[PDB]
């Protein structure tokens, strides 16, 4: 059966980028409710949001108007400038001796384990880190190839919320190493923000957007169903159709991996056992 692991990373800093840390915190809450263990969830977030001077609700982060506090109970493995290419790629590879700073948590995975990666915070051929240097497609894909060569996982799902997201994988990500990638946008498109000041029932004294369109769409989907009854492929189709007006949700890698239920990666919340997913 193996263990479920996750790496959650917001690649930005600054209060204006509230939404990236909010999205990642939200994802944490999904995993926790699903039975995924903290020792197997590696979290990269700058940690300048919850107690920011501009934060009208100190100690709270929401990913939705009227939402719960997604910040409570979120482990922090790498914060501040310990979020960088070196530590991110070392964490994925599971190379503890290459980590500088932070907790030292890495993907020490076994052949039957499942890996879920979620990145939020892009341009053609690169995604952001809090500070330069940024993460280039080739560098990311090479780490993913090395990890595959180690054979230390069964399959991996990688979700990317970024501008031109598909550019990180397009024509690079191998299709037979059990890695499936879903991107908020194609290699030529920007991705949309949502939950901005002005929207109805928006909490007062917020001047920042709470989430990213593709992110909150998938994340709210994960909160809504028994995840044994919904596959990665069904979420792809659901979310792609739902936000087609905004950007083209794109997929890469080993497409058959997406035939697994979401629960294989995320578990399921027992409270949603009777909420069977409808459609495909
Ligand atoms: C709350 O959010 C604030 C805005 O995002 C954030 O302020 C920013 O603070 C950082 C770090 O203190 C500043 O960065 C500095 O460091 C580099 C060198 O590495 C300098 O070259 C920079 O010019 C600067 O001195 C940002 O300048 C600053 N940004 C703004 C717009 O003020 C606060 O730090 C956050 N507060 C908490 C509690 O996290
Ligand atoms: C892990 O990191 C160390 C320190 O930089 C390096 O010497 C070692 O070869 C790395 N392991 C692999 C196999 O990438
Ligand atoms: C974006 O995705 C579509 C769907 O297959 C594809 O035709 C296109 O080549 C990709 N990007 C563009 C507009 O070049």
């Amino acid at each position: 059966i193996g263990t479920r692991w996750a790496v959650l990373i917001a690649g930005s800093k600054g209060y204006h980028n509230y939404r990236h840390q909010a999205d990642v915190c939200h994802m944490y809450q999904i995993l926790r409710k699903g039975g995924v263990k903290d020792e197997n969830i590696i979290v990269f977030m700058y940690d300048d949001i919850a107690y920011n001077e501009s934060n009208p609700f100190p100690g709270i982060i929401i990913n939705k108007p009227g939402g719960e506090n997604v910040y409570k109970g979120v482990p922090k493995d790498y914060t501040g400038e310990d979020i960088n290419n070196v530590n991110f790629l070392a964490a994925i590879l599971g190379n503890k001796s290459a980590i500088i700073g932070g907790s030292g948590k890495v993907l020490d995975t076994s052949p039957n384990d499942h890996i879920f990666i979620y990145y939020a915070x892009g341009a053609p051929g690169k995604i952001g880190m809090p500070s330069k240097p940024y993460l280039y497609a080739d560098d990311l894909v090479d780490t993913l190839k090395q990890k595959a060569a180690t054979g230390t996982y069964k399959s991996m799902v990688f979700y990317v919320e970024a501008c031109n997201a598909g550019s990180m994988f397009e024509g690079l990500l191998p299709e037979g190493t059990n890695i499936y990638a879903m991107a908020a946008s194609n290699s030529t498109e920007g991705s949309w923000i949502t939950y901005c000041p002005g929207t109805p029932d928006f909490p007062p004294e917020f001047d920042v957007c709470l989430g990213d369109l593709w992110s909150i769409t998938f994340l709210e989907d994960c909160d809504a169903h028994n995840l044994r009854t919904e596959t990665v492929h069904q979420q792809f189709e659901l979310v792609k159709k739902k936000i087609a007006y905004a950007s083209t949700v794109s997929q890469y890698g080993d497409i058959p991996i997406s035939k697994d239920s979401l629960s294989v990666y995320m578990g399921t919340d027992p409270a949603n056992d009777n909420r069977t997913f409808v459609d495909e």
